[PDB]
């Protein structure tokens, strides 16, 4: 009720030191103060949290007190009441404590906000599996909003945690409680829930990245058949395989995605969707970057010959050349290759219907290769920089790359290595 009276018997349990348990009396005056008006309310706020580990046989009162400062109606009165819960997540309380906390994330106030972070990431560090038991229940069980704020802490917050608090353990729980929760996501949270995982210690290894890649494969729904007019299965695929690709390397293979690919989604080139980018291509270029990590593939033959038929009708007979097209399924075409250069000499006649396209396609390499070059000298390190430039660089790796690729397939070879135009090395 009066602030004169909050201060002194703050002062009474302070000085108190040790013996401060002989006072329960005056903790007792402290939490009354949370029927008080604004400025005592503001005491009780540091007051409550300061002393509460000192009175067992008055804990349940401190939390309740403590908690209807959490959802008053002054923002500044639940700023101090929420920075302070950590101090009574103690014994048995972090759980319900979280889960509070957790709720408390859909706030719009900029500064609450910061302060229920802040917290959560404190009461992280006193208990890894009780805050993510709090922050699990809710993306399970709780309001959309609050299910979406705890997912993006997951995503941006972890990694503001020291390893050491991010145990073998709590990484466990953080898949096991991912796996429940991808029984049933949005686009968008799959893609926030990939980084989450591909973020923890223990899944950044050979098996923990093979195991992401069956999370994205069950994900994508690669048993399916497919469909190309309706759009809700184009972005699924597109968007999953999007993630899968980051996690593949010598070790860990994409060969159910590129033979998905190649029977799937080939054939059914080319339908698009708007803006402004060019679908098809997207399509080429994450194949592309696929292929050189495929496995042991039982229908290799059937795959690389669809592969190579799609070549063809880009690769026509002596047009307007498209070169990012062929870079990619040259590439791929290149990549699959390697592993039967029986192809082309086993199967068939019409391989000699290839080296005229090849020579005819080459001839307008050397053409447009010269155009881009002869655009391009004399510009300055700036000059270059211009998005006209930029595109008419980046066109040189496109055609050099398809002019190299076209070289090893002369016995054919697969020893080169070109950088595909759109990566770094």
């Amino acid at each position: 009720p009066t602030v004169e009276e909050l201060y002194r018997n703050y002062g009474i349990l302070a000085d108190a030191t040790e013996q401060v348990g002989q006072h329960k009396d005056a903790y007792q005056v402290i939490l009354d103060g949370v029927k008080g008006g604004t400025k005592e309310k503001r005491l009780a706020a540091q007051f409550i949290p300061k002393f509460f580990k000192h009175f067992p046989e008055l804990a349940d009162s401190a939390i309740n007190a403590q908690l209807d400062l959490c959802e008053d109606e002054d923002v500044s009165i639940r700023r101090q009441a929420i920075k302070e819960l950590p101090q009574f997540a103690t014994g048995e309380n972090l759980p319900r404590v979280a889960d509070i906390l957790t709720q408390l994330l859909q706030t719009d106030d900029s500064a609450e906000f910061n302060l229920v972070n802040n917290a959560l990431l404190s009461i992280f560090k006193m208990d890894a599996k009780g805050t993510l038991g709090g922050l699990f229940s809710q993306i399970l069980q709780g309001e959309d909003i609050v299910r979406e704020r705890a997912i993006k802490f997951l995503s941006t917050k972890l990694k503001t945690l020291p390893d050491e608090v991010l145990t073998k353990e709590v990484e466990e729980l953080i898949l096991t409680e991912s796996k429940k929760v991808l029984e049933d996501v949005t686009g968008e949270e799959f893609v926030l829930f990939m980084k989450i995982l591909s973020g923890l210690k223990s899944l950044q290894t050979v098996s923990g990245r093979q195991q992401l890649v069956e999370l994205v494969a069950e994900q994508a729904d690669l048993e399916q058949t497919f469909n190309p007019s309706d759009p809700d299965c184009v972005d699924r695929l597109l968007q999953c395989t999007r993630q899968a690709v980051p996690l593949f390397s010598k070790n860990v293979h994409s060969t159910r995605f590129v033979t998905y690919f190649c029977e799937q989604v080939l054939p059914n080139l080319g339908t698009l969707t708007t803006p402004g980018l060019d679908i098809q291509l997207e399509v080429l270029k994450l194949l592309a970057e696929m292929s050189s990590f495929c496995g042991d593939m039982e229908k290799l033959e059937t795959n690389l010959r669809k592969l190579f038929d799609k070549l063809l009708e880009y690769m026509p007979l002596p047009p307007k050349l498209q070169f990012s097209y062929v870079e990619c399924l040259l590439y791929s075409f290149h990549q699959l290759g390697r592993k039967l250069p029986d192809f082309l000499t086993a199967k068939a006649e019409k391989l000699k219907d290839f080296k005229i396209r090849l020579q005819y396609f080459a001839r307008g390499l050397q053409v447009y290769i010269r155009q881009l070059r002869l655009a391009l000298q004399g510009k300055t390190g700036e000059a270059l920089k211009t998005e006209e430039n930029k595109i008419k660089v980046v066109a040189l790796k496109i055609t050099n790359n398809i002019n190299v690729l076209i070289k090893d397939l002369f016995p054919p070879s697969y020893k080169s290595t070109v950088t595909l135009s759109w990566k770094p090395v």
